[PDB]
């Protein structure tokens, strides 16, 4: 035959269009698309019995475990957190490399690629994968600060890939302040970047956490208390100034604050190119389980503070930052994720275990009494793992259940505007003849009476393929999942099996977005030099 | 061969997509998309040298000569708009039905369609259109109308497939109350029709007219000066509010005001369903060329305007429409306004009358009639201007070459993907669906190629309009790409600045429920409808 599968009766949706075709496959990409293909063409065939059809999913904020140890161990490799990803419909992720301030020169940031690249070159990768680099040293004065920066961010580009650049507003030994950003921007937007901020006051954070700690206020739960959203809100609103001021595109990460979403919707209705992010825990939990509706029926999930009262340091599941927000906010954010207000849905995915509490990758990572360390909020690794969840979450809570306008709005900022604004578009994040990688995910049927065996009703830990020992929506019911996810061409996830032999992921070099070229527009008469 | 046509060495656009591959079309619709195509395998092959290939455009505000005269006599039949229509590259029109105030009871609606479906069954289509229907008599008091209203929809788009409904806040004859208003919405709620709005304060209108002429500024400009921005960004933002109260999906027709895009934008990110359209005109032209004397066309190089011919104290009147052409300034809020979401769909509010001859019943200079009291005043002046054929080429040029519009996939979006969406057309029109779409496919010419076009026009003139209209009121004004093919259900109607006739064989279009119409279910109080 010709074709190396074939996918009949399905229903395709794409970021703009819903609609029944036929879609054949050969040599790991999309070949064409038709009313009705010849079953006898296809070396194997897929009837997907009436359900939709999607691009695979892009998660483009995804922590895995980096030889510089910035978050410090992570459960998750790549290899894990590939796999976690196929067995959630989600067919590229987007990692990061930390800065290495022991490089010197014109190489320097490319060299810290290379680290990363060279530790997952040997692990079995069930998806492609990109890295966003992270920057925290920035030389002084700017003048000069600028003009290496240029060279360097040109050889991470011309030897590796790397198109984007993420910096941070809070968190200490990674705060920078305005000066620095202005730099960066300076040398971004000069090469055409993916420009990514952290937004949270730093110095507000700080003084809070030690005005808490000296009332002995130290629960998981005053994590929040901490950094209300106002401090989300200024420090996003001081960014954007920035931004303005140097005339460079922006992308706001894991935003939860509706202060923010505001400051962030008035720059857009501007004009101004301002992207946003959000994840789905912003959406669906609400800071009550730290302690003891438009998400999830909190009282379900299973072995948190509300079916756990004894265990005092469980509320640490759920430790992220931002934190997750006070009853009430959860709305504005789906909002935001309808009125274009987050132009993608990344995970945050970020993985340490909880019932184990020996490992340097352990939530009890906290409790360390010979460095002064007894379960203060301030010492719990932040994050939860979440790369699995991320597509079937929105298919449900999102479509199925009406917090999202359809599935295409579904696909647009869980696929294909992850691809556009990070520079792997068209070869990822649509369904296009012959341009297309062949990633795609076809669900179970919606409105049928078949019994499916293989379809779960409820979300477990095993169910995640990761190296976690925990899920934070461990218990819940979820109303569709991956009936197959495909690979560039090939079967990886089938029926809640994952087939090791077709794992052939690579590092994914990407170019440059073509939404991060320059408004062009200025608040004064002064141009960069090279204008 | 297998296939009637195919179309090679192209670059598709969608309204999410751009890349280069090839199409197939057989019976009328789009069969495939594959990288390449064996050419022995169609009856007809178009090379299309690299250039864009888009979905035909959909305009859904264009106004046509109907039975009941309720815009005077106009110059286009349906012949004539969908001649000009594909001359533009555009392949679905929707126009509109008055309301017959002669017929009575459940089929009273339907009757008001079939005059139109009827008159132009006889007339040569060059492409497919629909129709949406225009209400300016609602019954009083309103629950005891609620029935008959509801019935009558019903029975408009069970027998023509009609599922949108027009109302005005302005004219007189055409303006309706608040009240009145509220009671429509509730029965097209009820219906999941598309309902729309001309948002201007009908009252205010009147009173600065009167009050302009009292003091004898009755000139062409003057028509600006009575309905500043204000009036049109009071009356949306009423309008929204009733359609709050009402929980009923709404959309705003022609849009020019600020005020109105900003409460417009404002419903949006609250996560109402609140809908909008801007036309060209309001982006591209400014008051200064009522009267004579960046991000625009350059107003000096039109001909045969007040700059040109500062003598004709008239020729104001082929720039008048409602609303007015807005003062300098204000023509790149509605820039950003289709980049940024507010505007879902654009238009053209197509509505021809002839300036170069003068006796006609289709004329401006219809606002000469000294025995009924009328001299020239700008109240007499038919509004409107003809654009059905410019507005898909006038985006491509001013809004994605030069840089208004973000990106080709924007210009679908509005142009052609979300007019189906919203009124039920959707996916027989709209976009590129294999086994789905009707072949209504625009093949532009290269934009970075040396190559001579003998066929492409420099400029915009009359005769390129294919219309029955005297004039247009972009004559003379440079076009950097325009239609070299436009395919409409498998066949070529437009080849290289020559209209196909024989190939011509559109149809009335049965539309369906829009899926962006069904109701958020979002309320102000405890208050719901008795059928809910
Ligand atoms: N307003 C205008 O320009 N012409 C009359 C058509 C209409 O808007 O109903
Ligand atoms: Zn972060
Ligand atoms: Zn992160
Ligand atoms: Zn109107
Ligand atoms: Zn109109």
């Amino acid at each position: 035959p010709i074709y190396d599968l074939i996918i009949k009766n399905g229903i395709i949706c794409t970021a703009s269009d819903i609609y029944a075709a036929e879609i054949a496959v050969n040599n790991g990409k999309v070949q064409l698309i038709a009313a009705s293909i010849d079953p006898s063409l296809g070396s194997e065939v897929i009837d997907a019995e009436g359900a939709f059809i999607t691009p695979g999913g892009i998660d483009a904020h995804v922590h895995v475990d980096e030889p510089l140890k910035l978050l410090g161990d992570v459960v998750d490799t790549m290899e894990h957190a590939t796999r976690s990803a196929v067995a959630g419909g989600t067919t590229t992720v987007v990692a990061f490399s930390t800065q290495d301030v022991s490089k010197k020169g014109p190489s320097a940031l490319a060299e810290s690629v290379k680290l990363d690249v060279d530790e997952y070159s040997e692990q079995t990768l069930y998806c492609d994968y990109g890295l966003h680099l992270i920057l925290f040293q920035i030389e002084k004065p700017s003048v000069e600060a600028r003009e290496l920066l240029d060279v360097q961010l040109q050889a991470a580009y011309n030897d590796y890939g790397v198109s984007s650049v993420k910096m941070f507003m809070t968190y200490p030994g990674l705060q920078i302040s305005d000066y620095d950003i202005m730099s960066a921007m300076y040398a971004t937007r000069k090469n055409g970047f993916t420009t990514m901020l952290h937004a949270e006051n730093g110095d507000m954070v700080k003084w809070m956490i030690e005005a808490l700690e000296e009332q002995g206020l130290t629960d998981a739960y005053y994590h929040g208390v901490s950094r209300p959203s106002i401090v989300e809100g200024e420090a996003t609103n001081r960014a954007i100034t920035l931004a303005t001021t140097m005339d460079t595109p922006i992308l706001f990460v894991h935003v939860s604050s509706p202060q923010a979403a505001e400051v962030i919707k008035q720059a857009q209705t501007k004009g101004l190119k301002v992207y946003a992010e959000t994840c789905p825990q912003y959406a669906l939990l609400s800071d009550a389980i730290t302690r003891c509706g438009v998400g999830i029926d909190l009282s379900s999930i299973s072995e948190s503070p509300f079916t756990n009262p004894d265990d005092r340091f469980i509320g640490s599941k759920y430790i992220c930052s931002p934190p997750i927000r006070p009853e009430g906010t959860q709305k504005s954010i789906w909002k935001g994720m309808n009125n274009g207000t987050f132009t993608i849905v990344g995970s945050d995915h970020c993985s340490y275990n909880y019932y184990e509490k020996t490992s340097t990758a352990s939530k009890h990572r906290a409790f360390d009494p010979e460095n002064n360390k007894n379960g203060e909020f301030r010492y719990i690794p932040n994050g939860l793992p979440g790369v699995c969840t991320r597509m079937p979450l929105l298919y449900d809570y999102g479509y199925l259940r009406g917090n999202l306008t359809s599935m295409m709005k579904l696909v647009e900022i869980q696929c294909t505007n992850p691809a556009k604004v990070y520079g792997m578009y068209p070869q990822k994040g649509s369904i296009l003849p012959g341009v297309s990688d062949a990633d795609l995910v076809i669900w179970y049927p919606d409105d049928s009476k078949k019994e499916y065996n293989s379809k779960p009703k409820l979300i477990t830990n095993k169910l995640m393929e990761h190296n976690c020992d925990y899920t934070p929506f461990e218990g819940i019911e979820i109303k569709n999942w991956p009936r197959y996810t495909i690979v560039k061409g090939k079967i990886v996830y089938k029926e809640g099996e994952i087939l090791k032999e077709n794992a052939d992921g690579k590092y994914l070099k990407r170019g440059k977005s073509f939404m991060c070229t320059p408004k062009n527009e200025w608040v004064t008469e002064w141009r960069p030099k090279y204008e």
